[PDB]
């Protein structure tokens, strides 16, 4: 069970949602299919980069893995 | 007895419902029982997280425990 | 006498009933018996919740006495 | 001469009914006699209230005055 | 002492400023003085019109008083 | 002096504008002059047709006279 | 021993200040005296108004008490 | 496959955008069309100048190669 | 071993300093000797409120201890 | 083809554009064109003075030209 | 052979220094033999921390290695 | 013939030393050779570093060779 805590563009305070899979092969379609998001989304998911620390890196593909963040993966929407 | 207050996507003001059975057993299907929403709602609860502080959970097991927020069931709906 | 005030879902102007009880032991079923409603309706009723603010909650006990919002019963329908 | 402006449920135009009394002794059973209407309605009147505005308060009461709303009764049926 | 809570633009939650004369005399200007507005704001101001019930008069001169609804200045700005 | 109550698009309250000039010579850009309306809106006002009772006409020019309605210039933003 | 959590104006996460007087006699200037705010802000303060819920009302005076809101002093600067 | 990094005006934290093409013939405009950005923005691109060091030149010829900084393609935006 | 990790007010990249003492009884004092600040500086520090969530608390008492955030004591300085 | 390099008061980082002209006929102009800056900012200029040795000229006239450095024109913003 | 570079206080461009030893066992005291700087200053190093990303920790220890971030130390001096 | 430029610890006003030697082959003990510094100085030299841009390299060893930055050996000195 991963708690995918994930944002959006003005809101304030974050969301989350319990995923049923575990952490070692969360795709990007298994957080995008359970929140029914109307239009194509901009999904940034919070990664650290070896050359600049903490990125927002946007996933686009379904097919790639989430980036776990020290165990908790940490997104952003729009 | 517990007074759950939820909230809609575009209105201003917050709702409230008493629920007749106690804060240790209550569930979403109990709380999703008595509001008789037309379609497949997003029922978030808000929750603290010991990562982000308060976080909106959605919650759609009908089995989950509500994240009673100090004794005082915050939710939001769509 | 109380004058109780109530919306309805789409109808931008509020509507009003004189009710001949005080406002000491108004309670739902004496409102309800008024309106003939055709079918099981949403009472909600404008309330002073002292961690929330102003709420809406739904009354749908008969027994429970309606919330006196500085001696207005404000209510809604549907 | 008061000309009494009411409305139906469902049609979108007002009709105008003539009462021969003036506008401070007009009742809600002088209104109720010219309407030949077959069961009882829900005789609503337009009312200025102090704390939301204009309200159309229900009226079942004869000898009850009619709300001069800036001298033109206006009125609902059903 | 008035409690003349005012409003924002998009901040849902109303705020509250205190002034030292009364109700009687309050005008624009005491409200004015205590909010040092960085550009010129619409003050609107809660108001009961005899056509159409409750409005929200706008009020630019500073000498002008202000609409006691119901003994609470309620106001708006932008 | 002119009370000029005037709606926006999806806001519910009525807004009020006291102007200058008086009900015989006020005109659409003189009503411009004091909302600083953002953009290019559209100005629908409540006037009487002879053929369709009332009518929200729109007014686009500046040096058009605004039509009362019973002494009392009702208009329309957007 | 207090726990005022106040915010500031574009910061989104709040601060904590403990203060050694109890929550019975917590005056806005002893509130003011440990921040040391190099100019004067605006201390809005979050109060339970009877007629509109939940108020951020502006407290100028030093000697002026603090709106316990549920025992916990939350404040607003500027 | 390069990891464009890249900023924004006002936010903390860098974004990163994966991207299929090498390191070879990347260009600004097939960076520029996975951003989706909604006006024309300021795509400064980090560059090892000769006689200052490093630079961040803007890009607007949409057939100019991005610099590559060590093999990382960092950006700025607005 | 202790990684107090602290910013300043205007520089966005976060410091770093080791503590010989463990995470159970740090102190401020403790980590205040390790500094060397020029002036009385405002040492906030990220703790987890039970009714906000993060909060940046400010501790003025050298002998205080220090809220380890996720076994992590971020601070702040100024 | 000049690469002209600015800078601007607080950034530590240089920036440069490619400018489409040559460096016989470049003017402030051109420069300020392409750079998009919201009010009125100071053009300065680093041209190499008889009397005083480097300088930092400041050019507001577009007819002016730009000051070539050694082939180079580097320029300050603010 | 590394190439340690380091900035200094109000200074804004770097230096940098050849040290004989390799970057495997490369220590403070080291470092510090080779500066002999007039008083005693705050070493700070760009490390890579794993919950903040890129962090400037402080080695006071003569004897602890320097973090190579990249292959390259980075340091500051005051 | 080489202009070694180069500065001193307070004096903001450059030197500038003729080497007989050309610039392909110029050491530091050549340019240590020239000036007769009365004491063990610091011998920091303009150098282009390929991961941070403009660097003051520190140049100890008599026989290695000296940065020639853009054909011109700009130095420093204490």
């Amino acid at each position: 069970e991963t708690k995918v805590i994930y944002h959006l563009d003005e809101e304030e305070t974050p969301y989350l949602v319990k995923i049923p899979v575990p952490a070692e092969r969360i795709t990007l379609g298994d957080f995008k299919s359970v929140l029914q998001r109307p239009a194509g989304a901009k999904y940034f998911f919070k990664s650290m980069d070896q050359d600049f620390g903490v990125v927002k890196e946007e996933i686009s593909d379904d097919n790639a893995r989430l980036p776990c963040f020290n165990g908790r993966v940490v997104s952003w929407l729009v």
